[PDB]
């Protein structure tokens, strides 16, 4: 296996694993470095790297070299022996952590055995060259001096100690003339600049950070191993160069930053591979297989070697195929044999990364490429290993720190590592000006934002296709568990002897490095996300400090701290008492802060939003200044759209013509250049959606990420304000005060860091459902507009390619033409990524009902648009009535319709048919002097057909009608129709809810959430769903006619009977009571009274007393028999009056638990319901009488709800006044006996009693109640 040499760095020079090399950069000249073998073909030069740097960079100063690194320097790092043999040892105890696991092991074996070619581009193809500065490095023998006697040794890798920045670890490539063998398949001597104990350190959990350190560090063996993957890569010439990612850098908030390659990011793995696109996969693929071609070749006529004579071709042949993984033929021809090459390029590009390592050796470590990272730290001693060792790196057991990765935990294992000076680190920062008045921002918190440029338009481009066209994917995986087990991998081939002719081309580029100012001024008046936090924070020379809401005070006054929170939080917090109330004040305070961080998890299910944090726009005002007015209701409108920075310029190009030309003849076999334009057509689409995915990843979730993290620091600036000023006001007090006051500053912070705690995880999936719904509605789609485009296109190319040719599958082969483009590809994350983060965002957001929405109708400033985000377009006309209860109405005039265009790139069409529509809907009653036509006369009121197929809702008099018709003409329905000869109907004129679903074989019907109707629609064909919307009464209407509609809305998949019952409650629910028709109840209206018990009774002023008594409803008197019913406009009429305001009289709403006057006119005087204050009995008749203040008789009423269940009845309890909890009774109707000179009967009275209380309590709600009520008001909707 793997041989982890050992020495020390006062070791005598023997001129084979203890040197005297010539490093490559040094061109041969300046002075030798004393290098060490650690393994065959890697050495340990315990020096500090200064290939390319200014003696003086090794300083600190006004620069930086890379812009997203806090860089540490420290010039005195290696400046002695006994450091450059801790260095050594420490090198030797990673290689040997890194060989403790096979995976390691495997990698160390690979870039051992991956010698670089003999030779480059220039060298001829039949010759090998070693006289070249990637192939050879020189040693000297010599002793009082250089140059005399100098030998030439092979190697693989040189690794060096640091550059100017300790923490900044590199391995460089040589380059030659301008070009890069590690880029073209020859692969060359790596170099590296490492150093072991300044570790990086990587944001995540660590107690609950308000107060103790937060983060992770990082096993400085992942750090090393992801360098060595680097080598690998260029070892085996495969670091190939392609289109990278850059940031957009045009907007002051924009994170400025070096291109980013591919091969950076496969070398890290985990989501960071998704950001390149599939195009760019095989871009790559494509030139390292081309490189590799060439090596097959020259492996085929290389012959001699003009440098070193010694050199043994037929070693040579046979080590470079067993690299490559060429096979040799039984005559010595060498090959591309593609599975294996693919295996190999696999295993050396997704299956050796950061990611699958660390997961491997149980190492944590960053989530992303595009993470922001923390300042380092150092580690005390890797050489102890009570603190660090090879198997087990950080997280030992015996010390219990292997779970939860506990050994790297910054809050925890503080034994291990030391916070560093930070009087020593760089940052590279923009300082933001107005016009005065500037801030300091590190580039890392900017948001980064991938450049359009970063992404290739190879989609565009043409595709001659032919019999043997195939399908060409790149799966950015390679099961790692294989890769474990030896089969192919490791090479068996001798290695051949490092020692030959000595280098004296000293030829070779070497890179010149310079700092740049590290603080970079900029202009800008905005207050976006950055400010607003800046807004947050105070100088540590002020210990006295108030908060404001105000966030221009804030910014003004250092004194002055600005805070998202309530009014009344922000009040109480500034308030100032006396040390005797100084405990309780920090109790409510504290669970104050609580209750407002805990508004994150905010619901909003009517408007079919289920999450939503309304502080996030005052917290940060990111996006479109959404820090100003109701972030709820504007989210309601726009969106995710809102929180975002930028909104980026996408890449969707025009997917390129297809060809199926060059292929003619009468060959009926070749017939597949057809079968494989459509295979090929399966490619385009995943293509285009890994093209999404890619920008969506780098231009959006990177912003969404930012936020995330602004709310985090945002909540945490907020605790420590709030800590600051407990503080202040308790060091204000005298010691003799202090010690009686009760407070345990840890049991603050612990109780203000849970909440903070709570609010994150909830800001967290409030974040990431944004972002997947950015992705879903503002992204996929326009990437499915093109694709249908091409289809078409496509469709085209094809049928008249099968026209042009000849014969009996040509009809049969032409279907196939069409049932497959009838199909298109639905998206699916897990196929472009395995992150299970992401996975998870994304699972977690098609599980959620409401994000099943295409279509949502509401009501915003006088006009009806869709929110279901997918932009469908609402023409509203003149004839439509609307109002900000969101009903509308239709009427019999040719302009009051409304007309909408569905997205037409949404799913929806599958086969199946899976939708569902859901509505409320008020539907007039019938005039009495026209049922004929009502009962006969059928008009449409929703329509929505194209190519004469589509769905239909309609209505014939009592019934409401939903319908299907498919591409055939094949027609299937459904109805509910409620009963018209009922004394009193729950539907007739009332507003209710409909829900139609629809699955594979049945329509159901559902009213109020009950199912009502179903319907087989197995026979029903395709039914094309996604033409324009047309709403409006056609048919034989009578001038008359009208609809009131509300909250329609529509679902592409079928919901169920749970989905309807809460949506059906959700949307039910308000904080008012309502009438008989379902509208809110109002003040100052006059109302007939309903008694839910008796429903065929009316109340009425009994002639000769203060007394109602209750008769029975008049009825239909005319000859029909078609319709019968019981009159609702009888009986006194009722109007309710508000108790409080002294401040005149409008006519308002009536709310649950308000208190009332229950009044009724008699003649032209308005008399009012009382109660006499003394009835001993259980029930009593109400008084009834003009309105006065007697003493004797209650007067006031509570109105209330005692029925959790949706409904339109409400209740009346008589109280004693404002306040006592003491129940009088509640208002209905009682049957007493009679008994006179003349009548003995039973009669009915409008009655008072107590035993309705208790049977308000009882469950399921008896609905059937005396107590139960509803108020009727005139409608136009019903006429008696
Ligand atoms: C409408 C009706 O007749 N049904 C209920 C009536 C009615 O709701 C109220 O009278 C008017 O709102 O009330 C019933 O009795 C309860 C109460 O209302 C009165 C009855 O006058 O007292 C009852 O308790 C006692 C009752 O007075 C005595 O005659 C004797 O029977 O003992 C009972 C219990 O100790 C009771 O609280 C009613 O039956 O009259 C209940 C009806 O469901
Ligand atoms: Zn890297």
């Amino acid at each position: 296996p793997v041989t982890i040499n050992n020495f020390n760095y006062n070791d005598p020079i023997d001129n084979n694993n203890i040197i005297m090399m010539e490093p490559p950069f040094a061109r041969g000249t300046g002075r030798y470095y004393k290098a060490f073998k650690i393994t065959d073909r890697i050495w340990i030069i315990p020096e500090r790297y200064t290939f390319g740097y200014k003696p003086e960079d090794f300083n600190k100063s006004s620069g930086i070299f890379n812009r997203d690194v806090c860089e540490y320097y420290d010039p005195d790092y290696l400046n002695t022996n006994d450091k450059k043999n801790i260095f050594l040892q420490t090198m030797i105890k990673l290689f040997n952590r890194i060989k403790s696991k096979p995976l390691g092991e495997k990698l160390l074996e690979m870039i051992i055995n991956g010698i670089p070619y003999l030779g480059d581009r220039r060298v001829p193809l039949e010759e090998f060259n070693t006289n070249i500065a990637s192939v050879t490095v020189n040693k000297l023998i010599s002793n009082p001096g250089e140059v005399e006697r100098k030998k030439g040794i092979f190697a693989n890798l040189i690794i060096f100690g640091p550059g100017p920045v300790l923490n900044e670890n590199e391995t460089i490539d040589i380059g030659i003339q301008n070009h890069f063998a590690s880029r073209e398949g020859f692969g060359g001597i790596m170099q590296m600049k490492f150093c072991p104990e300044y570790v990086s350190v990587f944001n995540n959990v660590q107690e609950a950070s308000i107060f103790n350190r937060r983060g992770y560090f990082s096993d400085p063996a992942l750090i090393l191993m992801h360098e060595l993957i680097h080598v690998l890569h260029g070892l085996y010439g495969i670091k190939v160069d392609d289109l990278p990612i850059v940031p957009n850098e045009k907007k002051f908030f924009m994170q400025s930053t070096d291109a980013i390659q591919a091969e950076e990011l496969y070398t890290f793995g985990g989501q960071d591979p998704s950001i390149i696109t599939p195009s760019t996969d095989k871009s790559i693929y494509d030139k390292v297989l081309q490189n590799f071609r060439g090596i097959v070749d020259r492996l085929n006529k290389v012959l001699v070697c003009i440098s070193d004579p010694n050199i043994n071709i037929n070693i040579y042949k046979n080590k470079f195929k067993d690299k490559y993984k060429f096979v040799e033929d039984s005559e010595g021809k060498y090959s591309i044999d593609v599975e294996s090459f693919d295996k190999l390029y696999k295993s050396l590009m997704f299956g050796f990364t950061e990611t699958n390592i660390a997961e491997n050796y149980k190492i944590k470590t960053r989530a992303s490429y595009f993470s922001d990272s923390l300042p380092p730290v150092k580690i005390k001693n890797l050489l102890d290993n009570e603190i660090y060792t090879i198997e087990e790196g950080f997280n030992i057991s015996d010390k219990d720190m292997e779970k939860e990765y506990r050994g790297q935990n910054k809050a925890i294992n503080k034994q291990a590592y030391e916070e560093i000076s930070k009087e020593h680190l760089a940052v590279y920062k923009i300082q933001m000006c107005k016009s005065g008045i500037c801030i300091d921002v590190d580039n890392e918190d900017l948001f980064f934002i991938a450049d359009k440029n970063s992404f290739s338009d190879d989609l565009s481009k043409n595709e001659r296709i032919e019999y043997n066209t195939q399908s060409n994917y790149i799966e950015n995986d390679f099961p790692i568990n294989e890769l474990i087990l030896d089969t192919d991998l490791i090479s068996k081939i001798e290695l051949p002897s490092e020692n030959t002719e000595s280098l004296t081309d000293f030829n070779v580029d070497v890179p010149v490095y310079e700092k740049q100012p590290a603080i970079k001024k900029i202009f800008t008046d905005e207050n976006t996300i950055f400010q607003y936090l800046y807004s947050q924070t105070f100088p540590l020379d002020i210990r006295d400090i108030s908060l404001t809401s105000s966030f221009d005070d804030a910014l003004l006054f250092s004194n002055k701290v600005y805070s998202f929170f309530s009014m009344d939080y922000i009040k109480t917090a500034n308030k100032v008492v006396e040390a005797g109330l100084f405990a309780g004040w920090v109790k409510q305070i504290v669970n104050d802060f609580v209750i407002e961080a805990n508004k994150s998890n905010t619901m909003d299910k009517i408007a079919d939003i289920s999450l939503i944090v309304p502080y996030i726009g005052l917290a940060l005002n990111v996006g479109n200044e959404t820090a100003k007015g109701n972030f709820e209701n504007a989210f309601e409108i726009a969106g995710a759209s809102i929180l975002l920075e930028f909104i980026p310029e996408l890449l969707i190009p025009v997917v390129g013509a297809f060809l199926l030309e060059s292929y003619i003849d009468n060959k009926n076999k070749i017939i597949k250049t057809i079968d494989n334009a459509l295979t090929k057509r399966n490619e385009k689409w995943s293509d285009m959606y890994g093209l999404i995915v890619a920008q969506w990843l780098s231009t959006v979730n990177t912003q969404f990420y930012t936020i995330k993290e602004g709310m985090y620091k945002a909540l945490n600036y907020q605790a420590q304000a709030l800590e600051e000023i407990i503080k202040y006001r308790y060091n204000i007090y005298s010691e003799k005060e202090k010690s009686n006051i009760n407070i345990d500053f840890n049991d603050i912070n612990s109780k203000l860091n849970e909440g903070i705690n709570q609010a994150i995880d909830n800001i967290n999936n409030f974040i990431n459902g944004c972002s997947v719904s950015y992705l879903m509605k503002k992204m996929i789609p326009l990437a499915v507009e093109k694709l249908l485009d091409f289809d078409n296109t496509l469709k085209k190319n094809l049928l008249n390619y099968i026209d042009e040719n000849k014969i009996g599958s040509a009809e049969y082969e032409k279907s196939k033409v069409n049932k497959y483009l009838k199909t298109i590809m639905p998206f699916d994350l897990s196929i472009y990524t395995n992150d299970t983060i992401l996975i998870e965002m994304f699972n977690k957001y098609n599980s959620e009902i409401l994000n099943n929405i295409i279509l949502n109708l509401r009501y915003k400033d006088n006009n009806l648009i869709d929110l279901s985000g997918y932009g469908a377009k609402v023409e509203v006309y003149d004839g439509v009535e609307l109002n900000d209860k969101n009903q509308f109405k239709l009427t019999s005039s040719a302009n009051s319709k409304i007309r909408v265009t569905q997205n037409q790139n949404i799913i929806f069409n599958s086969v199946f048919l899976d939708f569902s529509v859901s509505f409320w809907i008020r539907i007039p009653k019938y005039k009495n002097d026209g049922i004929q036509n009502y009962i006969h006369n059928e008009y449409t009121i929703i329509n929505c057909m194209k190519n004469n197929s589509g769905w239909k809702i309609s209505i014939r008099g009592n019934r409401i009608i939903w319908t299907l018709i498919d591409i055939n003409g094949k027609t299937k329905s459904v109805f509910f129709e409620y009963n018209i000869r009922e004394d009193i109907s729950e539907y007739i004129n009332r507003w209710f809810f409909v829900t139609i679903t629809n699955n594979l074989n049945n329509a159901k019907i559902y009213i109020n959430g009950k199912l009502e109707s179903n319907t087989d629609i197995k026979d029903i064909r395709e039914v094309i769903a996604n033409g324009e919307i047309i709403f409006k009464l056609d048919g034989d209407i009578d001038r008359t006619q009208f609809i009131w509609m509300k909250y329609f809305s529509i679902f592409n998949t079928e919901l169920s009977q749970s989905n309807i019952e809460e949506r059906y409650k959700i949307q039910s629910y308000s904080e008012y009571l309502k009438d008989f028709w379902g509208n809110p109840l109002m003040y100052n209206k006059e109302y007939y009274m309903f008694n839910a018990g008796n429903k065929n009774s009316y109340i009425k002023l009994k002639k000769d007393s203060p007394v109602g008594e209750i008769l029975t409803r008049s009825k239909y008197n005319q000859n029909s028999k078609y319709i019968n019913y019981r009159d609702l406009y009888i009986g006194e009429k009722f109007i309710i009056r508000r108790k409080s305001n002294s401040q005149s009289i409008n006519d308002d709403i009536v709310r649950k638990e308000d208190y009332i006057y229950l009044d009724f006119f008699n003649l032209n005087q308005e008399w009012r319901v009382y109660t006499y204050k003394y009835f001993k009995k259980e029930e009593e008749k109400l008084f009834l009488a003009p309105i006065s203040d007697s003493d004797e008789f209650y007067n006031t009423i509570q109105i209330k709800e005692y029925d959790e269940q949706p409904t339109y009845s409400c209740q009346l309890l008589f109280k004693k006044d404002e306040e006592s909890t003491d129940e009088i009774g509640l208002i209905g109707i009682h049957r007493f006996y009679e008994s006179g000179i003349v009548f003995e009967e039973y009669k009915d009275y409008f009655c008072i009693s107590k035993w309705y209380l208790k049977e308000v309590k009882r469950k399921p709600y008896n609905l059937k109640l005396g107590c139960n009520w509803q108020f009727i008001p005139k409608d136009e909707g019903w006429t008696e």
